């Protein structure tokens, strides 16, 4: 039942490993950066 | 409890061998040594 779906997006969330910094620093913030992955779709046919 | 500590210090004492000689050369007597150290304080910090 691959054809009834209009569009498909498979989100695989990962966050980068951040390194802590030492010294007089403006301190760093992490982000929940979201990974969009919209799926494509095709079909192949043959006739006789 | 580091924030309760001011200045970490260390000491060292070394003694080194000698050699017996002859001749008009000057006299000789053993040695003692004392080297004393400080520390370096820093901070790994983060944010979110």
């Amino acid at each position: 039942e691959l054809a009834y779906v209009r569009d498909g997006v498979i989100q695989f969330e990962v966050q980068q490993p951040m390194i802590a910094r030492d010294g007089p620093h403006p301190v760093d913030q992490p982000v929940h950066n979201y990974m969009v992955k919209r799926i494509h779709k095709r079909s192949l046919s043959a006739a006789f």
